[PDB]
């Protein structure tokens, strides 16, 4: 389970399309299998 | 055929969604007819 938090304040939040951006894949990113966030669903 | 290249280095790459942005049309853009890139296809 992965959550988004602010840079200057710690508060775990659900991942949404309004706080993440689509980027070109890299080999360093995690390869999630289950419990994908709604941007990834 | 049009390819994308970096600003500080030269490498012809295919045009994807991740290296282009959708903008308001202008008269000084190229009006392509055939062999559209995948963002325009
Ligand atoms: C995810 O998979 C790709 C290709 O299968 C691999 O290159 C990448 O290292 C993987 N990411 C990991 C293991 O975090
Ligand atoms: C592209 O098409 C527009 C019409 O939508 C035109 O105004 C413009 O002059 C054209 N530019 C060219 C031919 O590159």
């Amino acid at each position: 389970s992965w959550s988004y938090t602010g840079s200057s304040f710690y508060q775990p939040e659900p991942i949404t399309t309004f706080n993440s951006r689509f980027v070109e894949p890299e080999v360093t990113f995690q390869n999630l299998s289950n419990n994908l966030p709604p941007p990834l669903l």
